[PDB]
This record gives C-alpha cells, structure tokens and sequence, in this order.
DNA sequence: CTCTTTTTTCTCG
DNA sequence: GCGAGAAACAAAGA
C-alpha cells in the first residue's frame, strides 16, 4: 500500500478498535516484530488500544498510555478483522486478540514489520528514516520542495519515490502523479522550471487526497481493511499500458526507470 | 524447467 | 556521497 491505502486501513482501525482491550498476542512469524515478538506479547497483552495515527506509508498504533507500535505494510500486507473463530489462513502472521474479535495481520511476501517504541520515541524514529512533509498544503511547502528540486540531478521519479522530498507516494501514485503534472518520469528535477514544480506539487497533494477520500486502490479485495477503495477506478495511467491516454489519445508506454515499473503518455510527458 | 513481474534498505565500485 | 542492482519473500504468468 501506498499513503492513501494505509490512510483508510488507519481510519477503519480507528473507527473500530480504539478502545479495546488486547487480551492476548499470537504469532505464527514473530520474526517480523524487529523489536522481539516475545517482548511485545509481554507489553502489550492487557493494553488498550487508545489511537490509530500514520506517518507516510507507516502505521502507528497507540496502545497503552506509552506504547507505539510501528507498521508497515511494505508490497502486499493486509489486516483484517476477524471473528475469534475465524479459519488460519495461509499467509496470516500475527493476531491481536481482543473480547469480541480480532485483528489479523497478514503479507504473502512477508516484508511487512512490526516494532514496539515508546511514546517519546516516535518522532526521532521518523527523523532517523528521514520522513519529508506530510502531502498537505499545510506541511509540504513548495519553496523548501523547489531548493531541493533544483540542486538535484536525481531523475524526479526516483527522487519523489524516496519518500525525502514528501512522504506517502508508491509506484502508483508517483505515475499518477507525473501524468497529471505533464512531467516525463526521467525528468533530471535540476531541469524543472518553476511552474511545472508548482503543479507538480499541487497535483501531488490533489492526487493523495483525492485517493484518500475514494477509500485507496483496491484491485480485488478480500474482506481486508482497506478493501472497498474506489481509487483504482480514476488511474489515468497506472497499468494502463496500450490503454489510451485520456487528454490526448497516445498509448500509454511502459518502462523501466530505477528498477521500477513506469507508465507514461509520451506526449503528454514530453522526454 | 527459466525468467520476469509485483517497499525499504543494503552492498559494491 | 552517487547510481545500479539486488535482497528480503511468495506467487503467478510467459
Ligand atoms: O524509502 C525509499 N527510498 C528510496 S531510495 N526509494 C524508494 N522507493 C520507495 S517506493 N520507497 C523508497
Ligand atoms: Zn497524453
């Protein structure tokens, strides 16, 4: 997932399981909990769940008056809430029981991680991951955005993936992005001229925002938190390769830029 | 059978 | 410091 889809996970979580008790911890890879399974089953088990908070693409669950549980879902994890009967599946990984139900966490890939901080802990925690601005037009400023921008001879598509420059955007978001700011992925972001930099961060936040009021891209579903997003429905270019594009009519193109996956209009994002 | 494809962090030169 | 490539892992498709 990307920030919008960890955006909706977050606020079913918080809608449905603040306030619950966690009455016991189970793990079937309690490798993924980096700070130790063993210990947070001990911490945690009698806690209650008081917030669900987010930072980029991570997870922040607060638990207790002092506890913050870190996650992150990485390429393909997926919670969802369960009955306390409810059947093992294959790729289910950790389970936070509660009176009435319970929260499990599952990853086919399993690269998704859990870690057990404290209150006090959280900020430098982001500081050390060297987080940028949330994609508000509260937080990510365009003047900062614009210097770094222009000292650059990254690639923009690359740059923006390092989550350094502003937090939250995947291969998904970074394509849907580039397309509607008319920018070709391989754009050195040294090249950048002022007003393509301005709609570059405008659509930025307008493409979050607007994924995060459709509920995320869900392609399938399962009964998964996050499930019933709508997102998917509005990509212009995402896995649209051979589709044509909607401004102009080219075919969309795929390469790779990065190692990455990369869906342009090659004249709407002229090289 | 092989190769390729689908977030973060590392090695290597 | 950089970029290229790959590792962590599993599965599905060519
Ligand atoms: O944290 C990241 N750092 C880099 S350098 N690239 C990249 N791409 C995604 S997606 N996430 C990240
Ligand atoms: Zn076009």
């Amino acid at each position: 997932p990307e920030l919008p889809e960890v955006e909706t996970v977050r606020r079913e979580l918080e809608k449905r399981i603040v306030g619950q008790k966690i009455i016991s911890i189970e793990a079937t890879y309690p490798r993924m909990v980096l700070t130790g399974f063993e210990q947070l089953k001990k911490e945690l088990t009698g806690k209650t769940i008081q917030g669900i908070s987010r930072r980029g693409k991570y997870l922040i669950f607060e638990i207790g008056d002092d506890f913050r549980l870190i996650s992150h879902l990485r390429m393909e994890g997926k919670y969802r809430l369960a009955t306390l009967d409810a059947p093992r599946e294959k790729h289910d990984h950790l389970t936070m029981k509660f009176a009435d139900g319970q929260l499990i966490y599952a990853d086919v890939r399993k690269f998704g991680t859990w870690e057990l901080i404290s209150t006090d802990q959280v900020l430098p925690y982001f500081l050390k991951k060297k987080i940028g601005p949330e994609p508000t037009y509260e937080d990510f400023d365009e003047k900062l955005f614009r210097e770094k921008l222009r000292k650059s001879t990254k690639k923009i598509k690359p740059y923006l993936l390092e989550q350094t420059l502003v937090a939250g955007l995947g291969n998904i978001y970074v394509d849907e992005v580039l397309w509607l700011a008319k920018i070709h992925p391989e754009k050195e972001t040294n090249q950048l001229i002022e007003s393509s930099i301005h709609l570059l961060h405008d659509s930025i936040i307008e493409i979050l925002q607007k994924a995060i009021k459709l509920g995320g891209s869900s392609i399938r579903t399962y009964s998964a938190l996050g499930s019933t997003g709508k997102m998917q429905n509005e990509l212009q270019v995402y896995g649209k390769t051979g589709e044509k594009c909607s401004r102009c009519g080219a075919e969309i193109q795929k390469i790779k830029v990065a190692g990455r996956g990369t869906h342009f209009c090659p004249v709407c994002q002229q090289k």
